[PDB]
């Protein structure tokens, strides 16, 4: 008798784990990553971090005067448990600083919510996680509830928006100072 | 034989609980926000609450005159037993007040029904919980059964329906107040 | 032995309530309604009301001269058992009257049949339960078996028909009491 | 040990019942009836009655001179185990005649055959059972065996041919007396 | 224990005979009757008997100088263990003849082979079974091995073939008897 | 207990018979025979004869100068453990001899493998079995290795070649002997 | 008890046995073979082997000056446990002489890898096991790691590359021993 | 008893042992590789070498000025545990050296990361372990952190960035040292 009520409990467990790691695989999040370059100058050596998630294609280059960027990043394949959270800069050098882009599409959102924001760091920088942990505590991000703005300096600001939801949209306008948004 | 029975009275529980959210995932609720600006002014700076539910596009920075708001919001995926509830506001520089447009669409229709309003309040104000409680208790909202007509001041009216059910189309068109809805 | 044949009979019973459910799921029921307006007045104020199942768009805010209403309720989503019932109304300002429409596709077959009918009220009214009794009990509405033709007052009339299936088609045009139908 | 037979039981018995009501829903009959107008007459009022099955469809209000009835009927939804069966009926205003088509499309096909009819009443008349019980037995119908021909009075005819099976095509040409038929 | 292996059995036997009519239902039989008519007089009248198997469309009335038949028989629907055997029969009246055609498209093919024929009958005649017998035994019918050809007198003959399988097509030409074939 | 063995061997037995049988049905064979008339006379009066296997569609009555057969044979449908093996023969009076072709496509190629010819016989023959043994045991084969050529007398050669798998494709050139092969 | 056993290891046992044949079937091997002809002569009379695997197309009889041999090779269907290995052979009367490309996709990658070779013999051969050992053990051939390149002496060369992995792709081009690879 | 808890352990054995080896063989690795000449130089002979992994295609012979490589390499098929890791190199006459381009997309992040590199190694040289070895440890690599440029001598530079993904996307464009990268 006893060896079968053990295996009938073995098959119970692996039925509740493959559920769970069925459940985990997939729930998905993603930020489709909009940056608007309307600030007169040409941007140049993106680079990029990730806390959490990744992409799967490249971000481009340079971008142009009037030109965007338009890149989607997404959480790890299989039951990670983890969001999207990251960094994107380029380098301005007609300016002198970078432009740093960051975005948080948390996995848990009774602990977390979307968050971004944006800043203009001084020199060429590289994106990394000095960057993140700025962009997130040790300035005031934006609670993805419609759009935002704020000045950069150098002549330059930014407005943007990012939707509340774990399929995300972040679109950002980099402008001159004395233009209007959108 | 006494665990066989523990076993098998186990996964009939969850046999029903795998169907319990499964239903619970697979009700879904959803409002397609149409706002068609006839206003004669611009709207800017949209701004936008869930008290229940989100969207996955952003909501557009500015309305032009004759443009539309076109705007997508839908119950959180998953077992989640909530509906979809908020408010979408836009700041009218012309006239110094902001449009508010509130929609609710419940989970249970037992206990509630699909109701939508819209107001024009005093400065640039951001949406949120305080503008859901004044649209939907503190001001007479609509029923979802059919066409229906306010004045809002400033020379302004609007004109909207909704209809009936957890796929809801809310429409408002916003007038001059000596126009012809529609 | 005998839990087992207990949690046995539990899994036929929810085999049995699963069948059910999944049946009263499947069986469906629609009206798509024409109302197709050569009156020579244009309508407004559109309303609607359902004694029983609803719409997914709205209808629209008015019919010009040669247009048509094209509309489309439905029951309402799971194992519900009831069937689309209901009342449409448009004010006409140009004769001081409100032309109402009513249909009524019931659920179960053996104690209902498809029925429907149209009358022309005075004043501006909302569309509501009065009408609904009215128009289905205190006014003699048509089978389903084909064309029908009736006269409204002021100049007006309306023929039309409607299929006696579940999935339903109401077809009318209200027209001039001087002119030849369809 | 007994109720584990009858729990047994109760399932073989609802695996027939299950086999027996899918077998009975999806056995399907069908009409596609076409009534071709080359009578040199305008018919109107158009009508419909069912001994069994229904249509989704309307029929058209009125056939103008060289149009054709296109009207397609069907047995009742789910395991109701009756085929489609009915009469279509236009008056002629030209003549004072109605031209009733009857067809029966059955669902046992050991008791009963596909047969078809037309005849060309006195006076206004609709749809309804005295006409089908008189198109098919008080008249001669026809098998269902390729095309036959048959005259209406009131210098009128018709020809027309139905197929043999349970998803049946009827095509009916309606011609002056002295013109040839196709 | 006893009742256990009863209902056991009864589960098998319903396997067996479940896939027994599923195999009687997809095995499926159909002849695809192309008849050409090169023959320089016009067919009417067109005419049907099945033997075994039905057709969905109908036999058009009448075939030009020029024009083809394509018509479509198949056997009956679920496991009916039958083919598709059958007359088709025109008047030609510009010689007071009717053509009939035969197909064979048997179930099982250990008794049975695809066989065809066509022959010209005195006076105008409806197509039945004393055709079907007389075009089968009466007459040498053909083995759907290749082309064949034979005369019809009254200065016609035809040339035709049939193909070898259980899906069929059978192509004929019937031409004046001065003239080649295809 | 004794009964239960034997109806658990016999669902043991009819899962083999089962997974044989389907096996047996979807091992598929057929042969695309093109045969290309290069040879400056007109064929006629097309037959052909099967070993195994068969056609749905018709072979053409007539091949004319530079104009090809192109003709698909395939096994029997069905769990049946034979081939596609078979004969097309054609008449050419302008030399007063009949071509035939012959294909070879095995069930078991443990046994047996690819094989095809072509030989111009005396007078008008029907296809049948004494060309189907001559063409693969009395006059040498060619075995699906690549492209091979042969004389046929009066002024005639051919070049083919055929794959060497189940589902095969045959290719043949009829050609003036004075002339090269594609 | 015992033979319930036996019958539970014998249902175990066809599970296996059914994964196994499974895996084995749908473990697949190719070689999409493209034979490019810059050589300035006319090849012809297009034989083939295989060691092991088969083609569905055939090969094309001759390749005129600048036209490609394009043909697919492909193992056995079902469990076979064989890759594709084989000969492609033409001949070259400008020359006297016989090119022939060899390629070999092996089914096991612990034991083998992918090769290819070609070579140039005298004389008109038809492709065999000779040419097959030859090519693959008594001249050197290629590993399947890029482009390589080997002259064949009467003034030709070629050039080529395979793809590392059982669905291979081979290319090469027979060009004058003067000119410039592709 | 005993024998029967035996099977049931061996079918729950399988039962993990499909999973496993399912999850094994859809976990995913490849990485579409652009490399984009701009060099002014043609490349030529190309060569490919797989540490892990495998391509489908082939790599093109040569790359003129202005145009890219675009390959696609991916891990073997089936269970097999192991990422894609490989070099790929050109000869470039018109300086004497070998343009060696290398990427790794392991299977397993815990213990590794996406790496890229290239290099212009002295010579014409295959592709080989020894330039993987050096590329991936004797020369510093680049994370897959966004974009990346280097000097290669001979007036030669690179830039390029890699995804940082198990789905990889490399792009490189090799450029004069003189000129603005993208
Ligand atoms: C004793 C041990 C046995 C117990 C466990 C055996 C259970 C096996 C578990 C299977 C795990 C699950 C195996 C793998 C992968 C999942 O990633 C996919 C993807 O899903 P998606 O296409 O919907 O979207 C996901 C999109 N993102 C990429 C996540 C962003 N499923
Ligand atoms: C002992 C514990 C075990 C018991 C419980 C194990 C059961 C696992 C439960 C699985 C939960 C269900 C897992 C997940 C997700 C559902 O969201 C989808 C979506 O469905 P949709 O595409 O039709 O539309 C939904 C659209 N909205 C987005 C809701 C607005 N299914
Ligand atoms: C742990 C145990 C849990 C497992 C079993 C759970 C039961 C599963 C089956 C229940 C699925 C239940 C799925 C149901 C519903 C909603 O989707 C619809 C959507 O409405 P609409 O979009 O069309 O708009 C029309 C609505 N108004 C016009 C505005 C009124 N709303 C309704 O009111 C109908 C609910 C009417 C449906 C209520 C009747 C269902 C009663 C179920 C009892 C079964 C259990 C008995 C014990
Ligand atoms: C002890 C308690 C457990 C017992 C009960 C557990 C059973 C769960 C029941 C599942 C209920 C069923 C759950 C839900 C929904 C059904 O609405 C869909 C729709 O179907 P449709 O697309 O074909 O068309 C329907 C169209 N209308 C909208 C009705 C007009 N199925
Ligand atoms: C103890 C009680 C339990 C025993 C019974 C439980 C069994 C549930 C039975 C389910 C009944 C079956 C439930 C319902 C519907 C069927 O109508 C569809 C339609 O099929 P169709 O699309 O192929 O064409 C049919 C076309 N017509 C419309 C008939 C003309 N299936
Ligand atoms: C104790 C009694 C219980 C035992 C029996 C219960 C078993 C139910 C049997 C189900 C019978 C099968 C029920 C019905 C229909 C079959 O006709 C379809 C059609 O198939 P087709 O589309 O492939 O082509 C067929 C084409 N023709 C029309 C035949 C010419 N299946
Ligand atoms: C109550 C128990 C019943 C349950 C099990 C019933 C068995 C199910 C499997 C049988 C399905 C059987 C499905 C079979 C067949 C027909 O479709 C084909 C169609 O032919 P064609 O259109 O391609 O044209 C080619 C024909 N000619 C060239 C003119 C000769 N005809 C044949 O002759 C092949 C039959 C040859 C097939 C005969 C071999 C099958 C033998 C089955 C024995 C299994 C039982 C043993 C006990
Ligand atoms: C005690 C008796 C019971 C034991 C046997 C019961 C088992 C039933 C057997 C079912 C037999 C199988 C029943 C029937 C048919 C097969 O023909 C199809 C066709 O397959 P295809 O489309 O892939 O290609 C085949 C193409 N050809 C035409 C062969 C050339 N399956
Ligand atoms: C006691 C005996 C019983 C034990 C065994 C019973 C098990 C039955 C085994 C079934 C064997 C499997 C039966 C047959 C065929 C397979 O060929 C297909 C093809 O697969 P594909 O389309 O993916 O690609 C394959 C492409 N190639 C052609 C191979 C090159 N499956
Ligand atoms: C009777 C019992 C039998 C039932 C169970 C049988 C096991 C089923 C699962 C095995 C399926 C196994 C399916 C496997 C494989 C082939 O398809 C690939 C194709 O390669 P490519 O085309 O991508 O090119 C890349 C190749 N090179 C770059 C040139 C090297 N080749 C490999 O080398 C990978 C094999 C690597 C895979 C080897 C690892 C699998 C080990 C299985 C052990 C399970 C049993 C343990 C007891
Ligand atoms: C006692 C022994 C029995 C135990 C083991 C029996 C289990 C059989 C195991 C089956 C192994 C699995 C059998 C085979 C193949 C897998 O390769 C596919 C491919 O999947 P894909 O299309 O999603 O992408 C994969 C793409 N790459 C090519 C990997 C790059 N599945
Ligand atoms: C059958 C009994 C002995 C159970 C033992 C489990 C062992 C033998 C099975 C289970 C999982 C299997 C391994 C899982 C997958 C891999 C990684 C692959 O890159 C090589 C084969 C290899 C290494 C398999 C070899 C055999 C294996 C290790």
């Amino acid at each position: 008798i006893a060896a079968g009520t053990i295996i009938a409990g073995a098959e119970l467990t692996i039925g509740l784990l493959q559920n769970l790691l069925d459940v985990l695989a997939n729930v998905n999040r993603k930020c489709a990553v909009g940056v608007d370059n309307e600030s007169g100058f040409r941007w140049q050596e993106g680079s990029t971090y990730f806390f959490s998630g990744t992409a799967d294609e490249n971000l481009p280059y340079s971008v142009s005067d009037g030109y965007a960027v338009l890149y989607g990043p997404r959480k790890t394949n299989g039951p990670v448990a983890t969001g999207v959270v990251g960094v994107l800069a380029y380098y301005i050098p007609s300016i002198g600083k970078t432009l740093a882009v960051m975005w948080s599409v948390p996995f848990d959102y009774n602990f977390y919510q979307n968050w971004w924001n944006a800043k203009l760091y001084s020199g060429n920088q590289d994106a990394d996680y000095d960057h993140y942990v700025d962009l997130y505590y040790d300035a005031n991000p934006f609670k993805a509830n419609g759009w935002h703005e704020r000045s950069l300096g150098s002549g330059l600001k930014f407005c943007g928006s990012m939707s509340s939801s774990g399929q995300a949209t972040l679109e950002i306008h980099v402008l001159k100072e004395s233009e209007t948004c959108m």
